[PDB]
């Protein structure tokens, strides 16, 4: 009883998808691949669709598809992006090529809602809620999303918001370079490598967004990593000597030493007008020091949510079994750890 399935011409490849979706449109395309959007007859749900492109054609790439049906399948929260289906038009690992993942339909993303929008303190103080609630239930399962940035991040005419983008392949090191807002949202700690990071970068990133909506400017607009890095010490300060110890790279930390030192700004006079429980949690978000940078859970409970905080509805994940980064396995075995993931799906 797999359901009967039917071919057809869209970005620039042949759809082969169960008769229950109808109208399938192209609504996007990048390297990972190309999402419609389309009809479930058998819901009554809208949804988009995510053909993948090269799922299985070197080990690092079978790796990471396996990731993402991995991160995609564990998550169960609605501030995260669910997995509705997930498909393959094969019936037998041999014949097994493509993976086609179904998600709810979203209208627009973080960047189309700023643009359309007189953002006030209160829709700030639900986006930004949401978006912790949604990261103390990644957190919990020891995930880090590590590139959080107002276009992964979803938002439905209710302003009712989704994390998404999980497993996704690196960024090369050219998508990184100059003026781009790929770097712009990134902790430094990743962006110049000074450390092994841990789950606060992501705090970083939630600091970088707010102040985004709070201002409508992006709050450091790197023209590259240097000086990326510079706007950055001189808003939250240059390193103690505390935090000079703790970063490995000998020579980024050789760097550090050769700026001139300076302290930490004002954020109320930073952020001028702004309620000053925002001006609080941004401190708090934007510390240099991650291991003194507030957390997730810790954020929720901060007196800026009040409005919206709830003790009983900010759940946590189930056990996150990710034993198998560190697994060295061939090309076929990664695939076929996948395909099993596949034909193993429960719908919600
Ligand atoms: C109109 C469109 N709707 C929509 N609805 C839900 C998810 C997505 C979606 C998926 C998607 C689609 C199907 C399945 C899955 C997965 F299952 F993998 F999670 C994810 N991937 C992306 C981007 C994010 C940034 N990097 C490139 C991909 N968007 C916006 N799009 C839309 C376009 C732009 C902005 C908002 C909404």
């Amino acid at each position: 009883e797999r359901p009967t399935f039917y071919r057809q011409e869209l970005n620039k490849t042949i759809w082969e998808v169960p008769e229950r979706y109808q109208n399938l449109s192209p609504v996007g395309s990048g390297a990972y691949g190309s999402v419609c959007a389309a009809f479930d007859t058998k819901t009554g749900l809208r949804v988009a669709v995510k053909k993948l492109s090269r799922p299985f054609q070197s080990i690092i790439h079978a790796k990471r598809t396996y990731r993402e049906l991995r991160l995609l399948k564990h998550m169960k929260h609605e501030n995260v992006i669910g997995l509705l289906d997930v498909f393959t038009p094969a019936r037998s690992l041999e014949e097994f090529n493509d993976v086609y993942l179904v998600t709810h339909l979203m209208g627009a993303d973080l960047n189309n809602i700023v643009k359309c929008q007189k953002l006030t303190d209160d829709h700030v103080q639900f986006l930004i809620y949401q978006i912790l609630r949604g990261l103390k239930y990644i957190h919990s399962a020891d995930i880090i999303h590590r590139d959080l940035k107002p276009s992964n991040l979803a938002v439905n005419e209710d302003c009712e918001l989704k994390i998404l983008d999980f497993g996704l392949a690196r960024h090369t090191d050219d998508e990184m370079t100059g003026y781009v807002a790929t770097r712009w949202y990134r902790a430094p700690e990743i962006m110049l490598n000074w450390m092994h990071y841990n789950q606060t970068v992501d705090i970083w990133s939630v600091g970088c967004i707010m102040a985004e909506l709070l201002t409508g400017r992006t709050l450091f607009p790197g023209t590259d990593h240097i000086d990326q890095l510079k706007l950055i010490l001189r808003l939250v300060g240059t390193p103690g000597a505390e935090l000079l110890k703790k970063i490995s790279s000998e020579s980024a930390r050789n760097y550090i030493q050769s700026l001139t030192q300076m302290p930490k700004m004002n954020f109320a006079n930073v952020f001028i007008g702004a309620n000053p429980l925002a001006v609080d949690l941004l401190e708090k978000m934007l510390v240099l020091d991650s291991d003194k940078r507030i957390t997730a859970a810790q954020a929720l409970a901060h007196a800026y949510f009040a409005q919206y905080h709830d003790p009983d509805d900010e759940p946590v994940a189930d056990p996150y079994d990710q034993s198998f980064e560190s697994r060295d396995l061939l090309i076929d075995e990664w695939k076929s750890l996948t395909y099993d993931e596949v034909i193993s799906f429960v719908p919600p």
